[PDB]
Parts: structure tokens; C-alpha cells; sequence
């Protein structure tokens, strides 16, 4: 379909950027609205993007009457009616996300049919820890011609050590705990800043939820949510995406709103590696002088751990730093596709299983690549405004799941990028 | 678009199957027609599958007129022209196994431009054992705009001890080798069937090639290569999926023409799990009895090790073996893909890094599922034979890479399979 293209060099980013509000946040915060039997949910700072107009299918296809006002980045859900039990594979093959409405609908109606999702090309992702824990607050899991088919009797509390801080199973343990009989108790709980959000919104809607940010999350059961008003928090993953632009490309750019404490283990590599990251009034400002920068070490890692996310496009900038630097991937078990295709605009790179070596300083030059997954585009879109020449990017279809308007953003920044239809 | 359906539970598969020529074999034998300056070459047994059109497209490109007469399984290659230097991005996009003609067209022209091959989705596929063994034979290489630039003023032997026995990598380097001045030894060699077969055609052509199936490949250049009349081998992984097929449905299946010594390490796992394998006058029979079928552990190798193009199809038999089978995959890092997507037919597996454990004679059900890539493809069907229900597979691009009428020849043998328009 579409091709981002960009002219190599002279890519100086320079001025102001807005960041829309999370995807990764925005899709359990939605699952979430099936909890209110009273008022109705709105979700302010949603962003355009594909995923979110999925998960408003799979919402609407329970019989919650869903609302999206793009214009005013706004969703409203009416979810006092009679929920229904099915998120269809028509869905869920094309969203594994979609899978956090499982735990929504067994505390809602007691019984769902969910598509078991399958393959995914940036790792092997087994929903076992969801489905392990919904058996211990008294699920009943089946599973018939491709569907997951959970009924619960009576759901209940249970007190859950999680073999790994999963942020789906995570968030789906902590809505199905909002109005099950008792106290659940999630150990080694994922930590990032979307469960934090998520539980914000569960507190505004009535529910009983602590510790979200710490590894133990504690959900006292009541009988009822009710409908509030809720911000979706900034992305954290296109705030630091454009701070990595504008380190690569020893810009000045002023990323508008960003949390610090959410950017932490990013700005301290950035720190390291000699951009500079300035607080002010108005947002995190990032600054580099391209002859500063030096190679660094980074591990992703469960959050307050560098970020999985932000993974693809740090190596990005390992490309024009100095000396060799090192990216551990330990979350995903196959997500270094990126610098597959960018052997094609020069990059050697050394990948030994979970860790890539990169020597900086390499003469790269345009090509045209295609992207593999979302942040896979974002970084190959990065690398060619380093690199010597034109570069053409393909298959946005993984791009506009989780970024509105980039080449817009990066073009009045100052880079010579266009979007050809 | 094309799906595959089966209705599954009781497809015991009974009868006798042809085997297709090799399409890992057919694609170098075609590249190796580039060599031959005086007589036209023949390829026969040649399968009508999507790489063999793509081959036949990039060695048009060089100015080589290529016939392929579909009816009678024949290519006909006259090289004697003015060969040129391109494989254009269009074509190795579509077909990393393009690159098998660098090799030939440095060998004939002395100069070449090819794509350079991004990424693959079973795993990291680099280049380097090609090119720094062209290099170690005087090939200048540069890289330019996505394409590799390669001259060699004075191609000349080198004695090359291959990190890795990369099949591709031995292919161009032997092909390069026939009209180098001077000896070449290539060390820990490629040892495939397929090798040996490219090392046929070549003396056939007049080259000197001794050594292959053995880890050392001696090559003494001539001046010129003369064209000939050769039978592709037939493709020893679409006989060993059948002789799975067989196995995993409990039947008795004789799999034409199939030759014994390049099925070893397949058969003499299959006869450890306790299927029948008898070598006959008209093929190899498969029998089985399910009651008899016991897990064993398998590692893929270099040839004569476990064939990684058999892991896929050799993992659905794992599933109705009787205790829990061992699958080390160390070829490929990114090749248990169709066992995310068998969890969808209740399939469990523990997958850590390269090895997955798979418990045999869980109760599998049809469902929805999508191809990932060609063997996982076959491997789905195989599943979908055994599982109760039906199974409809999807995204037939990948099988058609490599199976020619594969529902038509599994629905001859008893299989209760259609595809559907
Ligand atoms: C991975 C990216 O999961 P999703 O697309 O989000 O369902 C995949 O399917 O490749
Ligand atoms: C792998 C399968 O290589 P190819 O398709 O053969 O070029 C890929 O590209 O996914
Ligand atoms: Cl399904
Ligand atoms: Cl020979």
C-alpha cells in the first residue's frame, strides 16, 4: 500500500512534538469499561490508530454501545446493558490483545467464549499465566474448535505468584478480581506504567485496587462498578521514540508533556550514552552533539527494566554512537528483525541469540526495506534519516497500529519524509 | 483467498504417492545454467512450484532464454548469449534463494549486482559465508543503494574453511569455483543430497568437482562449462512428509522412488518410535500401528544430522506418540511458529530458546488456523489429518513454495481434504 520515503542526511530534528495517549494503555482501559453495570466510561486522550477501533469492535460485540469521537480523541461506552460472552476470532487473529476482555466479561457475566490466540511473529507469547490464574479464582476452562470457553460458578479471590510479571495476564487477573468474592493478592505483578493506569480507572469506577507499580497488586472483590471519566496516559513509547530521533540526529526537540518517571531507564541510557535530557515546564527536552555519543550496554527487561518496547529503535541510535554497543532482548524470543532488513542499507550486526552487537559509526545508505512489526518500522524509518540516500519503508500496516501521524511529526521537525498513497 | 479444510479423527491414509523433483535441489541447478558458454541445458523432473517460476524469471534476466515446458517437467536453459549482471530487488524480495546465482554470474561475467536479502521470518539468514568467501577468491565487494556490487578482475581458488556448512553458501562458492584459475577447497562443506546433486550436473558440464557429500569439496577450474541433460533428484523432504503422514495416521503408504540414503536419519528415527519402514522394489513403505508410536528426542544437524526441513512435519507426529518427545531445532532460531499456532487446536507445548517438549496423545480439535511458512504449513494439514472436527488452514502462499497438489495426493491416499477456491 502506502511507503514512507525519506531523504538521507541533513536530518536535523529541531522543535516541538505532541504525544498521543497510550495504545498500550488505551486497549485494557476499554476492556475495563465492561465492568460498569451503572453510568458510562469515557476515555479521553485515545489515539487514531488501528488497534483501538478493533478493541471498540470486540467492546460493541458484547452488547456495550461504543462511541468514538475522533475528532475530540474520545470514547464513550454504555455498558449498563446485558453483556454478551464472545470476542470472535475475526478479532482476536488480528489483535492478540484483544485477549484482556476475558477477564472483564468472566467478573461482568460469569461465562466467556474468547478466540485462543495463535502465532506471533516477534516471539512466542503462551496466554498460560492468564488462564492459570483464572483457574485459581474458579474458572472453568475448556477449550472447543479454537475458542477458549471459561465459565465461573461463583469467581473468587486467590492469592497468585506469577511465574512471570505478564502484563496482559496481569491486567486480566486484576479486572476479573474487581467483583469476585474476596481478596486476590497477584505476586511478581507486571509493574509498568499502563497497570498503573488500569488501576486508576478500576479506583474510579469503585473498585478496590493497591499496590499497582509495586510487585504485589491487592484487589478486594465489591459487587459493582460504575461508569467515570478517565485520561488516558501518555504514550511513553512514542515520547521516547521521538527522544531517540532526536538524539540520533543531534537534534533539539521538546517532546510536550512526557512523564519522567515513565522515560526512566530510557533517560538514563540516554544520559550515558551523552545526550543530554532537560526537564522543563513544558516537557523533556532532548539535545545531542552526534561526536558525544558513546556506545552502551542495554538489557530490556520487565518494567522499572529498560523497555522491550523501546528496544528496536535504541538500536537505531546504537547504529551512529561510538564504539560497540550490546542489546540483550530477554521479554521477546525473536524481535531483532529490524536489523535483518538493515543489512540491506549496510548495517553489519552480530546476533548471537538473545544479544545483537552493533559498532557504530558504519556508512549506511538508503534502500528500500519493509517492516516486520510495529516497532520494527518505526526504527527502519529512523535509520534512514541517518543513512546516505533515499529510503523507502513498506508494509505501514504495522506502523499505523501504534503511531499516528509520524512522518507528519518527524516532516515539521525538519526531516525530508513524505507518506506517497 | 485459497483455504485448505480438513474433517479430521479417521483419515487412515493408504495407497501409493510421487514425489516431486527437489525444489532446494532445482533452484542452484538452474543458477548453475548461467555457466555453460557453448550447449543449451536441460533440466528435467522439474517441480511446478512458485520459486521454480521466480528462478526462472531472475536467470531470464541475464539474458539466458529459459523454456519451461510445465507438461513434460522440463526446463530448457540456452546461456550461450551475452549473460548480464542483475538480480534485481523485485525478485530476491520475493526468493532469498535468488542468491545462488552470484556465484555463477561472477564464475560466467566477472561482475555482478544482487539484492541484498533482508530479513527471513524463521530466522536470521546473513550472508557473510558467501561473500567472504568470494572475497577469499578475489571478488572486490561494495554495497550500493541495497544491491551487492561484485567484481573480480581475476577470479582464483582459495582454500575456505566455512565457518558454518551453509548450504547456499557452498552452492555459490562451488559454482564460483568451476572457472576460477586454480584449485578451491571449500572445508566443513555442505554435506545435503542436494549438494551432491548441483556436483552431478557440474561434472556433467565438464567442471572437476570432487568431494561433495563429504565436509571437504575440492574444485579445479576450467576454461568452460558445456551445457547438458540432467534429472533434478527427487525431493527427499515431500517424500519424508509423506512417510509422516503415514506414521501419524497409522497407515501404509509406499512412497515411490523414495531413496533410502537420503531419508537416513529420518528413518532410523521413525523406526525407533516403532513405525514400519520397508525398502521395496517400487519405493519406501511407511507403516504404523498408533499403539506401537513411542516419543523419542530428535536435534536438527547439518546433513547427515536430522534435516531441519523435516522439524515441522516430525513435531505433528510427536503429538500422537505415546510420553513426551524431544525437538531440538539448532538450524534455524526462529522455526516452532506452527506450534503457536497448534495451541488453537488444544495442542500444549513448553518451548525454552531452541528445544520444545510436546507431551503426545493430547485430545486436538479443528479449528482456524494460518500458515506462518512452508513446512508449518504442511505440519498444520498433518495436525488437522489426526484432530477431532475440522481444521481450515490458511495463507497457502507459503505451501505453494513447495508442494505440488499436496491435498490431492494426501485425498488419493483416504484424507478427507478439499481446497477450496
Ligand atoms: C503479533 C505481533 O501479535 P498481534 O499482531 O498483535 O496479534 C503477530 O500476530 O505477529
Ligand atoms: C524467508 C522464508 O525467506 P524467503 O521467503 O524464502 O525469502 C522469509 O523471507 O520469510
Ligand atoms: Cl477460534
Ligand atoms: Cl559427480
Amino acid at each position: 500500500m502506502d511507503k514512507i520515503v525519506v531523504q538521507g542526511g541533513d536530518n536535523r530534528l529541531v522543535g516541538s512534538v505532541t504525544i498521543e495517549g497510550a495504545k498500550n494503555a488505551v486497549l485494557p482501559l476499554l476492556a475495563a469499561t465492561i465492568l460498569a453495570s451503572e453510568g458510562k466510561t469515557v476515555l479521553q486522550n485515545v489515539p487514531i490508530l488501528s488497534d483501538v477501533f478493533i478493541m471498540n469492535q470486540v467492546v460493541g460485540g458484547l452488547n456495550a454501545k461504543v462511541d468514538f469521537d475522533e475528532e475530540a480523541h474520545l470514547v464513550k461506552v454504555d455498558a449498563t446493558g446485558d453483556i454478551t460472552e464472545e470476542a470472535p476470532y475475526k478479532y482476536v487473529s488480528k489483535m492478540r490483545a484483544s485477549i484482556v476482555v476475558l477477564g472483564p466479561i468472566l467478573a461482568r457475566v460469569g461465562h466467556a467464549k474468547v478466540s485462543m490466540p495463535g502465532g506471533c511473529t516477534i516471539g512466542s507469547r503462551p496466554i498460560d499465566l492468564h488462564l492459570k490464574g483464572l483457574e485459581a479464582m474458579g474458572v472453568k476452562i475448556s477449550q472447543t474448535a479454537g475458542y477458549i470457553e471459561a465459565k465461573a460458578e461463583r469467581l473468587h479471590g486467590a492469592h497468585i505468584y506469577m511465574d512471570f510479571p505478564s502484563v496482559g495476564a496481569t491486567q486480566n487477573l486484576m479486572m476479573a478480581a474487581t467483583l469476585a468474592d474476596g481478596v486476590t493478592v497477584i505476586e511478581n505483578a507486571a509493574r509498568e506504567p499502563e497497570i498503573v493506569d488500569l488501576a486508576i480507572l478500576l479506583n474510579e469506577m469503585g473498585a478496590k485496587v493497591k499496590g499497582a507499580g509495586t510487585e504485589t497488586i491487592t484487589i478486594t472483590g465489591v459487587e459493582k462498578l460504575h461508569g467515570t471519566t478517565h485520561n488516558v496516559v501518555q504514550d511513553r513509547i512514542e515520547a521516547g521514540t521521538f527522544m531517540v530521533a532526536a538524539a540520533m540526529t543531534g537534534g533539539d526537540v521538546l517532546i510536550r508533556d512526557a512523564v519522567w518517571e515513565h522515560n526512566r531507564p530510557l533517560i538514563a541510557k540516554l544520559l550515558e550514552m551523552g545526550v543530554e535530557v532537560i526537564e522543563e515546564d513544558e516537557g523533556i527536552r532532548v539535545r545531542s552533539q552526534l561526536e558525544n555519543l558513546k556506545a552502551v550496554h542495554v538489557k530490556t527487561l520487565p518494567h522499572p527494566g529498560f523497555p522491550t518496547d523501546m528496544q528496536a529503535q535504541f538500536t537505531a541510535l546504537m547504529t551512529v554512537a561510538k564504539g560497540e554497543s550490546t542489546m540483550v532482548e530477554t521479554v521477546f524470543e525473536n524481535r531483532f528483525q529490524h536489523l535483518e532488513e538493515m543489512r540491506r542499507m549496510g548495517l553489519h550486526s552480530e546476533i548471537i541469540r538473545d544479544t545483537a552487537r552493533i559498532v557504530g559509526g558504519q556508512p549506511l545508505q538508503g534502500a528500500e526495506v519493509l517492516s516486520t512489526d510495529l516497532r520494527a518500522s518505526a526504527a527502519l524509518i529512523l535509520t534512514g534519516l541517518v543513512a546516505q540516500g533515499e529510503t523507502v519503508v513498506g508494509k505501514l500496516v504495522h506502523l499505523d497500529r501504534g503511531y499516528y501521524g509520524f512522518h507528519e511529526k518527524l516532516a515539521q521537525l525538519g526531516a525530508k519524509i513524505q507518506r506517497i498513497e
